Protein backbone atom coordinates (compact mmCIF):
# COMPACT_ATOMS: atom_id res chain seq x y z
CA UNK A 1 0.00 0.00 0.00
CA UNK A 2 0.86 3.59 -0.71
CA UNK A 3 0.34 7.18 1.29
CA UNK A 4 0.61 8.87 -1.98
CA UNK A 5 2.52 9.16 -5.65
CA UNK A 6 5.81 10.12 -3.41
CA UNK A 7 5.93 6.76 -2.11
CA UNK A 8 4.90 4.93 -5.35
CA UNK A 9 7.60 6.65 -7.36
CA UNK A 10 10.33 5.62 -4.37
CA UNK A 11 9.01 2.11 -4.71
CA UNK A 12 10.03 1.61 -8.07
CA UNK A 13 7.09 2.48 -10.20
CA UNK A 14 8.47 5.36 -12.14
CA UNK A 15 5.62 5.64 -15.21
CA UNK A 16 3.09 7.47 -15.20
CA UNK A 17 -0.86 6.40 -14.67
CA UNK A 18 -3.80 5.71 -11.97
CA UNK A 19 -2.55 4.16 -8.60
CA UNK A 20 -4.34 2.81 -5.47
CA UNK A 21 -3.23 4.75 -2.45
CA UNK A 22 -4.95 4.02 0.98
CA UNK A 23 -5.66 6.73 3.89
CA UNK A 24 -3.89 7.61 6.52
CA UNK A 25 -5.05 6.19 10.11
CA UNK A 26 -7.66 4.34 8.17
CA UNK A 27 -7.61 1.26 5.54
CA UNK A 28 -10.18 2.92 2.87
CA UNK A 29 -7.76 2.95 -0.45
CA UNK A 30 -8.08 6.02 -2.99
CA UNK A 31 -7.99 6.17 -6.57
CA UNK A 32 -5.04 9.00 -8.01
CA UNK A 33 -3.15 9.59 -10.38
CA UNK A 34 0.62 9.79 -10.43
CA UNK A 35 2.62 12.33 -12.78
CA UNK A 36 5.80 10.72 -12.43
CA UNK A 37 7.63 12.50 -15.57
CA UNK A 38 6.64 16.04 -14.85
CA UNK A 39 10.20 17.05 -13.17
CA UNK A 40 11.29 14.62 -10.60
CA UNK A 41 8.28 13.03 -10.27
CA UNK A 42 6.41 11.90 -7.36
CA UNK A 43 2.98 14.23 -8.46
CA UNK A 44 -0.35 13.15 -6.69
CA UNK A 45 -2.94 15.23 -8.22
CA UNK A 46 -5.46 16.27 -6.68
CA UNK A 47 -7.68 18.09 -9.39
CA UNK A 48 -7.73 18.37 -13.09
CA UNK A 49 -9.19 20.56 -15.76
CA UNK A 50 -8.65 19.82 -19.28
CA UNK A 51 -12.34 18.91 -20.30
CA UNK A 52 -13.35 15.42 -19.95
CA UNK A 53 -16.28 17.99 -18.64
CA UNK A 54 -17.38 16.33 -15.27
CA UNK A 55 -19.79 18.87 -13.77
CA UNK A 56 -17.68 20.65 -10.90
CA UNK A 57 -20.82 22.30 -8.99
CA UNK A 58 -21.14 19.36 -6.46
CA UNK A 59 -21.69 18.92 -3.18
CA UNK A 60 -20.52 19.20 0.36
CA UNK A 61 -19.82 15.80 0.08
CA UNK A 62 -18.64 15.19 -2.87
CA UNK A 63 -15.72 17.82 -2.93
CA UNK A 64 -15.19 15.59 0.66
CA UNK A 65 -14.94 12.32 -0.89
CA UNK A 66 -13.88 13.01 -4.37
CA UNK A 67 -15.86 13.01 -8.27
CA UNK A 68 -14.97 12.55 -11.51
CA UNK A 69 -12.06 10.03 -13.03
CA UNK A 70 -8.60 10.26 -12.52
CA UNK A 71 -7.85 9.32 -15.99
CA UNK A 72 -9.73 12.60 -17.02
CA UNK A 73 -11.18 15.54 -14.95
CA UNK A 74 -11.49 14.92 -11.35
CA UNK A 75 -11.57 15.81 -7.95
CA UNK A 76 -9.34 13.12 -6.09
CA UNK A 77 -11.08 14.37 -2.46
CA UNK A 78 -10.89 16.79 0.67
CA UNK A 79 -10.97 14.38 3.37
CA UNK A 80 -7.77 12.44 2.14
CA UNK A 81 -6.19 15.55 0.90
CA UNK A 82 -6.43 17.24 4.25
CA UNK A 83 -5.51 13.95 5.93
CA UNK A 84 -2.44 13.42 3.81
CA UNK A 85 -1.23 17.10 4.14
CA UNK A 86 -1.59 17.17 7.68
CA UNK A 87 0.67 13.91 8.10
CA UNK A 88 4.05 15.75 6.55
CA UNK A 89 4.39 18.56 4.73
CA UNK A 90 3.48 19.43 1.32
CA UNK A 91 3.92 21.51 -1.50
CA UNK A 92 1.36 22.58 -4.01
CA UNK A 93 2.18 22.65 -7.51
CA UNK A 94 -0.75 24.40 -10.07
CA UNK A 95 -0.05 23.96 -13.83
CA UNK A 96 -1.97 26.52 -16.16
CA UNK A 97 -2.62 26.21 -19.52
CA UNK A 98 -4.42 29.43 -21.87
CA UNK A 99 -6.31 28.76 -24.88
CA UNK A 100 -3.08 30.84 -26.92
CA UNK A 101 -1.23 27.15 -26.16
CA UNK A 102 0.77 29.52 -22.92
CA UNK A 103 1.26 27.72 -19.65
CA UNK A 104 2.14 28.55 -16.72
CA UNK A 105 2.37 27.39 -12.83
CA UNK A 106 2.18 28.23 -9.62
CA UNK A 107 4.40 26.87 -6.42
CA UNK A 108 3.95 26.75 -2.72
CA UNK A 109 6.82 25.63 -0.41
CA UNK A 110 4.16 24.47 2.12
CA UNK A 111 0.17 23.23 1.82
CA UNK A 112 -2.29 22.03 3.81
CA UNK A 113 -6.05 21.33 4.57
CA UNK A 114 -7.85 21.95 7.97
CA UNK A 115 -9.94 18.79 9.25
CA UNK A 116 -13.39 19.20 7.81
CA UNK A 117 -14.58 20.60 11.24
CA UNK A 118 -12.66 24.00 9.97
CA UNK A 119 -14.16 23.00 6.73
CA UNK A 120 -11.35 22.28 4.92
CA UNK A 121 -9.57 25.37 5.41
CA UNK A 122 -6.15 26.08 3.46
CA UNK A 123 -3.05 27.09 3.85
CA UNK A 124 -0.50 28.67 1.68
CA UNK A 125 2.88 29.84 2.54
CA UNK A 126 6.29 30.63 0.00
CA UNK A 127 4.95 31.69 -3.92
CA UNK A 128 6.97 31.13 -6.73
CA UNK A 129 6.55 30.46 -10.07
CA UNK A 130 5.35 32.19 -13.59
CA UNK A 131 1.93 32.35 -12.74
CA UNK A 132 1.88 35.97 -10.68
CA UNK A 133 3.95 37.26 -7.99
CA UNK A 134 0.57 37.19 -5.66
CA UNK A 135 -1.31 34.48 -4.55
CA UNK A 136 -4.39 34.36 -6.96
CA UNK A 137 -5.84 32.32 -4.06
CA UNK A 138 -6.35 34.93 -0.85
CA UNK A 139 -3.78 35.10 1.38
CA UNK A 140 -4.77 34.16 5.16
CA UNK A 141 -6.33 31.09 3.45
CA UNK A 142 -10.30 30.73 3.03
CA UNK A 143 -12.53 28.29 4.40
CA UNK A 144 -14.02 25.56 1.73
CA UNK A 145 -17.30 26.55 0.19
CA UNK A 146 -19.83 24.63 -2.15
CA UNK A 147 -23.32 24.96 -3.16
CA UNK A 148 -24.39 23.53 -0.16
CA UNK A 149 -21.88 25.21 2.31
CA UNK A 150 -21.10 28.49 2.05
CA UNK A 151 -18.13 29.38 4.40
CA UNK A 152 -16.91 32.20 2.19
CA UNK A 153 -16.26 35.62 3.37
CA UNK A 154 -19.17 37.20 1.39
CA UNK A 155 -22.91 37.90 1.77
CA UNK A 156 -22.96 36.56 -1.00
CA UNK A 157 -22.45 32.51 -1.87
CA UNK A 158 -19.74 33.13 -3.61
CA UNK A 159 -20.07 29.40 -4.77
CA UNK A 160 -23.58 29.14 -6.30
CA UNK A 161 -22.59 32.69 -7.79
CA UNK A 162 -19.27 31.64 -9.98
CA UNK A 163 -19.84 28.07 -9.63
CA UNK A 164 -17.93 25.28 -8.62
CA UNK A 165 -16.55 24.29 -5.11
CA UNK A 166 -13.48 26.52 -3.67
CA UNK A 167 -11.67 29.15 -1.35
CA UNK A 168 -13.50 31.44 -1.54
CA UNK A 169 -12.75 34.97 -0.34
CA UNK A 170 -15.58 37.36 -1.06
CA UNK A 171 -14.96 35.54 -4.05
CA UNK A 172 -11.00 36.08 -4.35
CA UNK A 173 -8.67 36.25 -7.11
CA UNK A 174 -9.33 32.60 -8.91
CA UNK A 175 -11.82 29.82 -9.04
CA UNK A 176 -9.78 26.30 -10.53
CA UNK A 177 -13.16 24.82 -10.18
CA UNK A 178 -15.55 27.01 -12.48
CA UNK A 179 -17.73 26.61 -15.38
CA UNK A 180 -15.64 25.26 -18.57
CA UNK A 181 -15.87 27.73 -21.14
CA UNK A 182 -14.47 26.46 -24.73
CA UNK A 183 -12.06 28.26 -27.16
CA UNK A 184 -13.87 31.62 -28.62
CA UNK A 185 -15.88 31.46 -25.45
CA UNK A 186 -13.45 32.24 -23.00
CA UNK A 187 -13.06 35.81 -22.48
CA UNK A 188 -15.33 37.60 -20.11
CA UNK A 189 -16.71 35.34 -18.07
CA UNK A 190 -16.81 35.48 -14.09
CA UNK A 191 -18.09 32.26 -14.72
CA UNK A 192 -15.12 30.43 -15.64
CA UNK A 193 -11.94 29.01 -14.72
CA UNK A 194 -10.00 32.05 -13.66
CA UNK A 195 -6.73 32.39 -12.00
CA UNK A 196 -6.20 36.37 -11.75
CA UNK A 197 -2.87 37.24 -11.46
CA UNK A 198 -1.63 34.96 -14.44
CA UNK A 199 -4.20 35.63 -17.70
CA UNK A 200 -6.25 38.88 -15.73
CA UNK A 201 -9.63 39.63 -16.06
CA UNK A 202 -12.57 37.35 -17.21
CA UNK A 203 -10.20 35.03 -18.56
CA UNK A 204 -11.42 31.14 -18.93
CA UNK A 205 -8.37 28.65 -18.70
CA UNK A 206 -8.48 25.67 -21.14
CA UNK A 207 -6.27 22.99 -18.89
CA UNK A 208 -5.48 22.97 -15.07
CA UNK A 209 -3.92 20.46 -13.00
CA UNK A 210 -3.33 21.01 -9.30
CA UNK A 211 -0.78 18.36 -7.81
CA UNK A 212 1.00 17.84 -4.27
CA UNK A 213 4.19 16.05 -3.62
CA UNK A 214 6.36 16.55 0.18
CA UNK A 215 9.81 17.54 0.46
CA UNK A 216 11.48 14.84 -1.81
CA1 LIG B 1 -21.42 33.90 2.09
Amino acid sequence: EFRDCAEVFKSGHTTNGIYTLTFPNSTEEIKAYCDMEAGGGGWTIIQRREDGSVDFQRTWKEYKVGFGNPSGEYWLGNEFVSQLTNQQRYVLKIHLKDWEGNEAYSLYEHFYLSSEELNYRIHLKGLTGTAGKISSISQPGNDFSTKDGDNDKCICKCSQMLTGGWWFDACGPSNLNGMYYPQRQNTNKFNGIKWYYWKGSGYSLKATTMMIRPAD
